[PDB]
């Protein structure tokens, strides 16, 4: 029923063009052809339906002529395309009614799709769901990044260790896009520069062309069609130009966008020159099809998503002063309201510090910008703060010491109208800490933007079930306005819907036991508490602490074999960056775990440990709506904000979380009684870390967690290879910077509250539907329009275009 | 009219797709579309047409199960698509019907597409004549190859000198091909060879992925759709899995597929195997969905064109012996009786030699298998010629010496049970110099096939206006039988005929005239006679001689500048190999007597000497349609066959040539008194070789000769750089190995015998229909069907396939 209507007409028109598409497009007839063929020609049909809205809205824009919104990324985790392409155009039952009389089943077709994995996990998912959001909201919006040839690594787990592959996604093709060879642009590295009678010039530079490939984004039911452009790497024709190797060497500048970084690389600073400066010309051009560079700012945004693109801000100065001719003044003007910046992270070990001689050699006209940037931002501080000598060091965008280094995150705070935290915690912390002095000089800069995920690819797209439910008895509005679920509150003591929340959940459960079995050839009880924890792995989300409680469990189990629990089982998954050892040490002690536990008989089904292979956007919308407990327990100031923990919210999960990042925000709006809030606060933090955490005071006063780490440290879970996991036990009883243990009492009694409330179904759904129901500020309709409003400054629109 | 009907419901039928194509697959609007996207609106509306014809012959084949060609070749000179398949379709004129109703001009869209340029010269096009051949005739034929990245280099002339740029022309897309990456093959490289209980095998080798991309070949107007299959070198997604690193190592497996060598190298031997090694197990997995291995040579054919497939013999032992476990001497027969080989050519520069030590390290195996098939070979020989010891050093496959090598063509006459030359003098000097020990063991086995050339690109597409001149006559028939134009005799008195055939010549002078002012911004006298040298640059074609004679003419001029002579437009054209120090010498001199004589105002229109920029086959229909004079002036016993003398002889140019090639048979067909025919014969040229040949006599004979070597070396072509032909003059005067000298005094001599004729209008025109009416002989319909019959043992046939 959410799933549109299917029409004689419609159903007839879809069957034809399907049968035109795997004639003439694939050539192919029916008795050659596999499930991909169907797949590959269902996805053309469906794109077909596309092209229409993408030309007249992009007609639109060029007519109406709106203010243009530049949102520049290196990640765009888009996942799978074709299921939320038919949602976005109310196609989804017709196709499916469509394939059904031709003898297929839809669903075996959609598994057939890669996911476009060109992010790593939350910046590139958010980036996401931002462009669904934009083009639902009517913007003309407009996402700028790299088309790698490879994106996230597929992550394969041989005897319990992470092993890394290629991600070839576009090994079948990509019917999604569509090259644009005829707008190639050049993009200008190293050479050096020269002064002369009229200003500086950039000269000698070595050219990398950028091809563009343009992807439609399709706004959910009002006919907009955005674009998502990314750029490829191509070298010239007479580049380097015995002659054979001048031709192979090509590969050298092609290199810029062959792979996506994980997480100082010369290839990585490339990259980020790369999508900036062939961004900048199509921003420029697109202007000047509208001399007057006044207007620039009320014609266009750029949004920085993270210090990535940070060069941006130099690139934009370098074209407005050397090349169009601006004094420097005008066009820093024009610069600082043209550009925003998103921080993303507080953690030290992710802020962007390039060394001064890189810069040097790739980009000279570059970072004597920077250093004119840095002169005249310090020359504002001094008169604000006159003597104030420590405050210069500490605001510099140039930091000294051994190697000098730009820190991009200054140079983005300098250069912008408006820089905003992603949750309304991490947005204090920024004022309150590490950009304290800039919101000293500049308060009014400072700003916040609760993130969000899109409620269609998050709930519509992968949990029909509890959709259709909803639907039932409010309709279909909440979709692009996620507010209404609050009227969900008024049929909490509803014994139908009670009833049908928890068959829901029960069916998505049973599917995914099934998808288990079948993909992965593991076996699980769908009846026990789905406990799961999914995101990338690191020592801050702190996997570890999750690890230590199930090693609870068990030992409890062993302890009191005949004794009652809630039977549970414990789902972990995320990938860990190919150079973190650390990382690569949780995932193995995980497994290990698994191992152990998953085969004592006395254990029987009362508890399991899973591991979640290659975890990524299509895995997520099929373990998320199958969750009963979520798990985000990260150290309390350290998660920006989190995504997946509102994804888990609107599926019907209870929350198991610190009060960290959005978990503050999402407790407020359902009530901290419907949520299980444990452990330190970020004041807590800051009173241990004055006094010195001391990880042995807890392995002394807690006899259960002594255990613990004693069996670890014996072999008890690597019985051939005893000290297997002494890195992991001399990091939590000597460095851990993330206070495991200090959280440890305080979880594992927050656990025994969540195990009673599942005692008791009832209750548990109960508390689950006030969850739901209170779910609605998480929409990133709803992030995306503060952005616009408080940003931007421009207007949203529900408003259809016309079909 | 010769371009087919354009009917009412095809025109208003090619119009709705060309928009459709234009809307849907380009992503484009009216107003916002380039040349470039009608180009390729088009190109897709033409391929539909394919695609119904491409799958029912593919399905005719799988029914029917015939003898199935495997034509393996490094190169493939296909030239431009889209009009070709217009053609072979009947779909010409209504395509131009339906363009001109659009507002479009059809041959201004032609000139966008790039030629797939994916061989050098002579050796490329034959195959791509041939592909066109057995298409019409009927026959199951497959080309199989190298899908290069790169083709041969696009020529850019710079003060007088030839740069090379990359040929990058895949970059807009190509709309002809088809992937096929359900279908990648592995192939392996490197490793060792293990001996076990059960023969050898082949271990710890790197795997090459190979991925086919299809390519329809229709023929002429049959219905008939055959196949060419391209290799693309792919990555395993395992591959060297710090982790960036090896993503971007990638490239050097991918590099096989790169480029197109010009023209021992380890890429080039890698190049050799993979196409070798993919296309056998495509053959063999076709033939087993027809264990027995008897009937292999039933149905298959391998041709090896060249000695560069000829991997193919050892890798087909490999496979049967190693994998199929097929005794030595059953595989042995079923080797020889499946492969055939073609030598192109004597010089001994051109024949592969592979160093031991790199198929040591490459392909372990196949040494093995090389050794094993001399060491049986040759004991054939000792008891066929007993004693003969030196015979069995000349005979064996490895070359002993400073570095041992293997004797490729040696290999390919064992392995091979036809082995042929390329016209009839070619294969007798076969028979009678380089393979005469081969020859005398096994006469049976040496065939000639003389080259051929196909009239629907040579005669229907590049020159329309004969061609319907011709049909008005003795109709369409001729297009797929050429011996008809013999008909064409019984009207070479006709004044109404000859004033066309001179008509059409006068047209097509017209438009190249106009296309070189547009494109080149050169002037030149329609008027003058064409005088034409195009082909690749390379001393054994000698044009060199070509330049005496032009710099004679001038000298001659300047003497008696008031006397009358007959005004020529002298045109030569060509590549030179990027490290052929001379035959870069030679362009430059060309350019430097251009320079001299185009500037000379005592000169006048009376001479002018073009260099023809970036000579390849879009350009060879061109010029060759509006040629007077075409040259073919090889040292008698170098040039194999030639083509390019078959294409100027189709299309009403007269030739002045040496008894060399086809030159031979062609000048049989129309009779010596209607070509001009001079210089030493291959007898001559043995007599001069077994005396000496001494430059100097002539050199000090001839005093118009003496006066243009005392300008070369004095600096009157280079007057800023005075010894810059130092080079040449050093070459002709003590190391001229093709005897330029030699042949001075008759060229010069014949020239003006073709100068005197071009005074008589009439007579000229009536030898030109002697020439074009017995050309028949030269279309590779007669090739091919000599081929199939003599060779691989099929019938073929012009019965159209169902529509
Ligand atoms: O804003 C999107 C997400 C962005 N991430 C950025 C994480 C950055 C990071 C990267 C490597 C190591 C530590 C931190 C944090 C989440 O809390 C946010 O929800
Ligand atoms: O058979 C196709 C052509 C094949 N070519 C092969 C030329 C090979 C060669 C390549 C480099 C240097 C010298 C010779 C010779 C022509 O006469 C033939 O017509």
């Amino acid at each position: 029923s959410v799933r549109g209507l299917a029409g004689v007409e419609n159903v007839t028109e879809l069957k034809k063009n399907f049968n035109r598409h795997l004639h003439f497009t694939l050539v192919k007839d029916r008795n050659v052809a596999t499930p991909r063929d169907y797949y590959f020609a269902l996805a053309h049909t469906v794109r077909d339906h596309l092209v229409g809205r993408w030309i007249r809205t992009q007609q639109h824009y060029y007519e109406k002529d709106p203010k243009r919104i530049y949102y520049l990324s290196l990640e765009f985790y888009m996942g799978r395309t074709l299921q939320n392409t038919m949602v976005n155009l109310a196609l989804e039952n017709a196709c499916d009614e469509a394939t059904y009389q031709l003898g297929l089943d839809m669903e075996e077709l959609e598994e057939i799709e890669e996911d476009a994995g060109l992010g790593n996990g939350g910046l590139g998912r958010l980036a996401a769901c931002f462009l669904d959001s934009m083009a639902t909201l009517g913007l003309a919006a407009y996402g700028y990044g790299i088309r790698y040839e490879f994106g996230i690594f597929n992550q394969k787990i041989c005897g319990g260790w992470q092993m890394e592959e290629a991600d070839d996604w576009l090994r079948y093709g990509n019917p999604w896009e569509k090259a644009r060879p005829e707008f190639t642009l050049p993009v200008h590295f190293y050479g050096r520069v020269e002064h002369t009678s009229q200003g500086a010039k950039w000269v000698d530079t070595q050219v990398v062309l950028a091809m563009p490939y343009d992807t439609p984004v399709p706004g959910y039911r009002n006919n907009v069609v955005n674009t998502m452009r990314l750029w490829s790497a191509k070298a010239p024709n007479d580049f380097n130009l015995g002659y054979i190797q001048a031709v192979l060497d090509r590969n050298l500048a092609e290199n810029i966008s062959r792979v996506l970084y994980p997480n100082g690389k010369e290839l990585r600073l490339k990259q980020e020159y790369f999508v900036v400066a062939a961004t900048l010309q199509d921003i420029i051009r697109r202007f000047k099809s509208s001399t007057n560079f006044d207007a620039f700012p009320d014609k266009v945004a750029i949004q920085l998503n993270d210090t990535h693109p940070s060069l941006a801000i130099p690139e934009l100065m370098r074209v407005l002063v050397d090349l169009e001719r601006l004094d420097w003044d005008k066009a820093w003007e024009v610069t600082v309201k043209t550009c925003a910046y998103t921080n993303h992270t507080v953690l030290p070990e992710a802020l962007e510090r390039w060394p001064v001689h890189l810069l040097e050699t790739l980009l000279p006209r570059h970072l004597q910008i920077i250093y004119e940037i840095n002169q005249r931002f310090l020359n504002r501080v001094a008169a604000a703060f006159p003597g104030d000598v420590d405050r210069l060091r500490r605001m510099s965008l140039v930091e000294e010491g051994a190697v000098k280094r730009i820190n991009m995150a200054h140079l983005c705070i300098a250069g912008s109208h408006a820089v905003n935290g992603v949750a309304r915690i991490h947005s204090e912390i920024l004022k309150k800490t590490i950009f304290k002095d800039f919101y000293e000089l500049e308060p009014h800069k400072f700003q916040n933007k609760t993130n969000g995920i899109t409620p269609r690819r998050w709930l519509v797209l992968c949990n029909p079930g509890l959709a259709e439910i909803i639907a039932e008895r409010i309709g279909e509005e909440y979709i692009s306005d996620l507010d209404q679920l609050r009227k969900l509150l008024s049929y909490v003591d509803d014994e139908a819907f009670i009833r049908d929340v928890a068959k829901v959940k029960q069916e998505n459960k049973l599917k995914f036991a099934a998808y288990l079995e079948r993909e992965y050839k593991v076996h699980i009880n769908p009846n026990s508490l789905f406990d799961v924890q999914v995101k990338r792995i690191h020592e801050y989300k702190r996997q570890l602490l999750n690890c230590l409680h199930v090693i609870t469990l068990y030992n409890r189990i062993k302890k009191e074999p005949n004794k009652f629990v809630v039977p549970r089982t414990v789902m972990i998954g995320g990938k860990a960056a190919p150079g973190y050892h650390m990382a690569k040490m949780i995932i193995k002690l995980i497994t290990a775990i698994g191992d152990v536990v998953n085969h004592d008989p006395v254990v029987g089904d009362r508890l399991r440990v899973i591991f979640l292979e290659n975890y990524r956007v299509s895995l997520a919308e099929k373990v998320i709506p199958a969750a009963d407990l979520s798990e985000q327990i990260s150290t309390a100031g350290t998660e920006a904000s989190g995504t997946g923990n509102m994804k888990f919210m609107l599926n019907g999960a209870l929350t198991i979380g610190t009060m960290d990042g959005a978990n503050v925000e999402m407790a407020e709006e359902a009530g901290e009684e419907n949520f299980f809030i444990f452990g330190m606060r970020v004041e807590d933090v800051d009173r241990l870390d004055q006094r010195g955490y001391n990880a042995q005071e807890y392995y002394d006063r807690i006899p259960e967690l002594r255990q613990i780490i004693e069996q670890l440290s014996s072999g008890f879970f690597s019985p051939k290879q005893p000290d297997l996991f002494k890195d992991i036990v001399n990091m939590l009883m000597h460095h851990d910077r993330f206070k495991v243990f200090a959280d440890y009492e305080e979880y594992v009694k927050c656990q025994e509250r969540v195990s009673a409330l599942y005692k008791n179904p009832r209750e548990w759904t109960r508390m689950v539907i006030r969850n739901i129901a209170t779910s609605g500020k998480f929409s990133s309709d709803r992030t995306i329009a503060q952005y616009a409003r408080e940003i931007w400054g421009v207007e949203p629109s529900r408003q259809r275009l016309p079909a």
